[PDB]
């Protein structure tokens, strides 16, 4: 109240502080209104605000000095890097919202009972933050005059973990989410006749559909992403006022139930195992319906053509079921708010009728990739002015006839994926003039000609997918001027010249496949200027000279970060022939099918059979790392392999074979912590194989086979794992697995 007292309850927080310099402007002899991250009102202080401000202090010091403020009304700090946990403290009564999220507070759940010192408490976030429930579920919360309550993002596991929280009542709550935490049994919320929003997504539950009673105020239903299969129709079935419902991701089963449609505007069924065709009784939700996701069922029939009276539908995301029939332009363009389309991972056919072009003005996503659409690509496509579109995903389809330079029109185009098709002609240059297209993506075609070079002026390139083509020519200097590329991979054209030195501008770059092309030269030591490479594929090339030891610097001080989640698919090497060539292929494939990678049979000599691993990129690090893939293989590398070598601890494979490298193995090598393929082979490499590498203990392969080695083969660690084949055409080894040491 009193100033006096005001500034000294502040101040002395700011004085715990280890960096005070985090609150500069908070002076002992200033009034606290002026104070960044407070608010006044007629001269008192009433909201603090501290949150993004790495404060690095206990609860203890925000519950003596902020929470005790006579008057302050809310305390925001949010991601404060507050830890300790939760006590008794004197709270004043004018204390309407907590928000303590994203910070380290630790500790049981029932800590949050202290919080009852708070008698005007009624908005309490503590999400993302590390309280758990352990032993025995009792008691109960008794924080029962609260509005919202926010416990998600948690570490709580346990049954019935929702009774415990509304166990003392629950008459005032209105939100209430516990979403991303290991909760199972039952959720009650009968009792809570004023509840609007309920998220019990990401949890353990599979047992109790949540009961609702009445559910007379429930806007709000989100219990995706658990492993539910109960009858969630009879469930919501009084939820007249329901206005977003989401069971995505669970065990549910059958064709679509009753639903309570009346104010239905959000309605997601998607990852669950629905059967049957989408019923006609939906269409009573298309008064209301902005947004639909049937995504990942076993759905199947054509696009009911009641959809046509959807006007408000904003997306449209039946993706990953079996709807056939050419693509129904007869409902789609009454549609007038659609902004999303996702028919992807179906088997819609026939060609792109010409009213297609109508949508480019209205869509923002264009996504029909994995279907049996057949014809060319709409050069009439974005001739409609101010077009709007954003993704064009094409991809897995029987397109063929050339790229239409027209596609320059989409200004706003931001991701373009005609890949997996069979275009031809060239790459038009008039694709330079998207000032805004980040992922470029066309592999898998036939495209001839070179690259243009009017990829300079897209300064906000970040991929650059182009493999499994017919393109000639070297790589154009003006890519220098993509300083956002971080994976670029030209794999299987016919390519010569050799890398720019350049390269190591794009300190973005973290994936480079260059390989069966005819690339020249040495490697460039501006590779070590990369501050990002973490997989380089140059396998099946020309490059000669030696092994730059520079390229390896950046050992240690790599980030792999943008490069994070983005659908791959490596195919490991068959073993089989001498064909096929390097470690694996890895190959962008967002919205591909694995089935159809048959289509490389045409291209790569690989059997691909029970070889293709997939997933979403996910490096092994976020920092202080290194490189993670290396294949230099077959080419004509001479000199001896540098010390530095071994400075990669996230090296898993290194494939230096079919090359003309002498000299020894470095002992180095056994540095390589994580190596799980080591692959030397028909190379001039001489002396013994260094005992250091015995000390590698995740090599799933080695081959050191076709070379000068001799003497005993290390023989402590796994080598003796291998077969002799992978030692043999070295006259002087042995040791086990080959003939013993003798004479
Ligand atoms: C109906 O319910 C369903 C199911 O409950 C729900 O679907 C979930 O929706 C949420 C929110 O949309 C999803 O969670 C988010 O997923 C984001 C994607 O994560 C991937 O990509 C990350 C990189 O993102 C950048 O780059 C990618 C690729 O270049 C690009 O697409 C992005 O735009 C972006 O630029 C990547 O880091 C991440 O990998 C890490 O995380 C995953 C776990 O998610 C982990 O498995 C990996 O090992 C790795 O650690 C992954 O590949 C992501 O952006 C996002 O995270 C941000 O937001 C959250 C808060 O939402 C913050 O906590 C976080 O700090 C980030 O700011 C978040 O995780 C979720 O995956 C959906 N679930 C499913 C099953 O689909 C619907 O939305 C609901 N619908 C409604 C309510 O209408
Ligand atoms: C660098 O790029 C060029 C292309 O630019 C690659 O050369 C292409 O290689 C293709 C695959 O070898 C080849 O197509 C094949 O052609 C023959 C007839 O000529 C067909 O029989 C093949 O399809 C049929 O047979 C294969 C047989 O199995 C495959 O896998 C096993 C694995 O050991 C191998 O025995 C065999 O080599 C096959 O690869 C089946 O898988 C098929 O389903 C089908 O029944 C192929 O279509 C192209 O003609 C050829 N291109 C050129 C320019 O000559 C080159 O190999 C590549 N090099 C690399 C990556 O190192
Ligand atoms: C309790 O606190 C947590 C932590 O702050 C809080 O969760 C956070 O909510 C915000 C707001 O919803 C999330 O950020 C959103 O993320 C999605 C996906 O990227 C977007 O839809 C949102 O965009 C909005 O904001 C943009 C910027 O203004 C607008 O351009 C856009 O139109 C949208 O309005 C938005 O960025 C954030 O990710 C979470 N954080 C975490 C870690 O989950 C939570 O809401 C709080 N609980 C309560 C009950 O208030
Ligand atoms: C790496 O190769 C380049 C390109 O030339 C190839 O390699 C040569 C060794 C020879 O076999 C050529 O027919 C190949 O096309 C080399 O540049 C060549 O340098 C050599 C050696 O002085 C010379 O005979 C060639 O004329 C050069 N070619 C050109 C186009 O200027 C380069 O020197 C090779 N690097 C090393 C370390 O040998
Ligand atoms: C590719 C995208 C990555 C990004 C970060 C670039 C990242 O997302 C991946 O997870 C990556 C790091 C995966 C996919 C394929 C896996 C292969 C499988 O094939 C094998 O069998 C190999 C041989 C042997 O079995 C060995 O033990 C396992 C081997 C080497 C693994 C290694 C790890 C992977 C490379
Ligand atoms: C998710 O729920 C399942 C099922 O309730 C849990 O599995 C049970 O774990 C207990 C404790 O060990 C066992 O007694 C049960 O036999 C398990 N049941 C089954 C069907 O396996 C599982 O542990 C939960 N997971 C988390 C992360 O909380
Ligand atoms: C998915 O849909 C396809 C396409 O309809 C089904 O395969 C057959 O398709 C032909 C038309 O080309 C129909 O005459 C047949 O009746 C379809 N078969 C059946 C059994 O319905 C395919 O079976 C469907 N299922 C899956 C899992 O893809
Ligand atoms: C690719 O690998 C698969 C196995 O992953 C091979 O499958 C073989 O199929 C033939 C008949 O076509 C059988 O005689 C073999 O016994 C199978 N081998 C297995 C299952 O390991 C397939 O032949 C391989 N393809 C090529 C071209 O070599
Ligand atoms: C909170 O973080 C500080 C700063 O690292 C640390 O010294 C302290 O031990 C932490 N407190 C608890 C209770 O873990
Ligand atoms: C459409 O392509 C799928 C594979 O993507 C195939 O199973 C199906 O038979 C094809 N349909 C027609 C009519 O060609
Ligand atoms: C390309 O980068 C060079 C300098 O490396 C610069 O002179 C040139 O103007 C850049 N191009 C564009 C279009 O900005
Ligand atoms: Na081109």
């Amino acid at each position: 109240q009193s100033l006096y007292r005001e500034i000294h309850q502040l101040i002395s927080f700011k004085d715990v502080l280890p960096d005070k310099n985090l609150l500069p402007d908070w002076s002992s002899n200033k009034n606290p209104c002026t104070f960044d991250g407070v608010t006044c009102r007629d001269d008192k202080v009433t909201s603090i605000d501290l949150s993004s401000k790495p404060l690095n202090v206990g609860f203890s010091a925000v519950s003596s000095s902020l929470l005790s403020l006579t008057g302050l009304e809310s305390l925001f700090l949010s991601n404060s890097h507050i830890n300790g946990s939760v006590s008794g403290f004197k709270c004043s009564a004018s204390l309407t919202s907590l928000d303590l999220s994203r910070n380290s507070l630790s500790g049981p759940v029932t800590t949050l009972t202290s919080l009852g010192s708070c008698s005007g408490l009624k908005f309490l976030n503590v999400s993302s933050n590390t309280l758990d429930f352990p032993g025995k579920v009792s008691g109960g919360l008794k924080l029962n005059s609260l509005e919202v309550l926010d416990l998600s993002a948690n570490s709580i596991s346990g049954a019935n973990v929702v009774g415990w929280v509304l166990s003392d009542g629950c008459g005032e709550l209105k939100h209430l989410a516990i979403s991303g935490n290991k909760i199972s049994g039952d959720v009650d919320v009968s009792r809570c006749v004023n509840l609007e929003f309920l998220d019990v997504s990401s949890n353990n539950f599979s047992t109790g559909i949540p009961f609702l009673g009445d559910c007379s105020a429930l806007q709000h239903l989100d219990i995706s992403g658990n492993k539910l299969s109960g009858d969630f129709s009879r469930a919501i079935s009084t939820c007249t006022e329901l206005k977003l419902l989401n069971i995505s991701s669970n065990q549910f089963v059958g064709p679509i139930p009753p639903l309570p449609l009346k104010s239905l505007q959000y309605l997601s069924l998607a990852e669950n195992k629905f059967t049957g065709e989408i019923p006609d009784f939906l269409s009573g939700a298309c008064d209301t319906l902005t947004g639909l996701d049937l995504s990942g069922n076993h759905f199947y029939g054509a696009v009911p053509p009641f959809f046509g009276s959807c006007s408000l539908l904003e997306s449209l995301a039946l993706s990953s079921n079996n709807f056939s029939g050419e693509l129904p332009m007869d409902t789609l363009l009454k549609m007038r708010g659609l902004k999303v389309l996702d028919l992807s991972f179906n088997e819609f056919s026939g060609e792109l009728p010409e009213s297609l072009t109508n949508l480019s003005a209205s869509l923002l996503t264009l996504d029909l990739s994995s279907n049996n659409f057949s014809g060319p690509i709409l050069p009439n496509l974005c001739q409609n002015p101010k077009n709007t579109l954003q993704e064009l995903y094409l991809q897995n389809n029987g397109f063929t006839g050339k790229i239409p330079p027209t596609l320059s029109n989409c200004s706003e185009l931001v991701s373009l994926h005609l890949s997996f098709n069979y275009l031809s002609g060239t790459i038009p240059s008039s694709l330079g003039s998207l000032s805004k297209l980040r992922d470029l993506k066309l592999w898998l075609n036939m495209l001839e000609g070179e690259i243009p070079q009017e990829l300079m002026y897209v300064k906000t390139l970040e991929t650059l997918i182009l493999d499994f083509n017919d393109l000639t020519g070297e790589i154009p200097s003006g890519l220098s001027n993509c300083t956002n590329l971080n994976w670029i991979s030209l794999s299987n054209n016919r390519l010569t010249g050799e890398i720019p030195k350049w390269i190591g501008r794009l300190e973005n770059l973290a994936i480079l496949k260059l390989s069966n092309n005819s690339f020249s030269g040495n490697i460039p030591a501006e590779l070590g200027d990369c501050r990002s490479l973490i997989w380089l594929d140059l396998n099946t090339n020309l490059f000669n000279g030696t092994i730059p030891a520079a390229m390896f610097k950046q050992s240690g001080k790599i980030a792999a970060n943008f490069i994070a989640g983005k659908r791959y698919v490596y195919i490991k090497n068959d073993g089989m022939k001498k064909e096929c060539h390097g470690a694996g292929n890895l190959l962008e494939f967002q919205g591909i099918r694995s089935e159809q990678l048959n289509r490389l049979s045409t291209r790569n000599p690989c059997n691909i059979t029970s070889r293709v691993y997939g997933g979403h990129t996910s490096p092994t690090f976020d920092n202080n790392g290194s490189m993670m893939f290396l294949d230099m293989s077959y080419n004509m590398l001479s000199g001896y392999i540098p010390k530095e070598i071994g400075s990669m601890p996230y090296l898993f494979i290194l494939n230096l074979g079919h090359n003309d490298i002498s000299g020894s193995i470095p002992d180095e090598v056994g540095d390589l912590r994580g190596l799980n393929i080591l692959d030397l082979s028909s190379n001039k490499l001489d002396g013994r194989i260094p005992q250091a590498m015995s000390a590698l203990t995740m090599l799933t392969e080695i081959d050191l086979s076709n070379n000068n080695l001799s003497g005993p083969i290390p023989e402590m660690g796994q080598f003796e794992t291998f077969p002799p084949a992978k030692f043999l055409n070295n006259p002087g080894l042995c040791g086990y697995p080959l003939p013993r040491c003798d004479p």
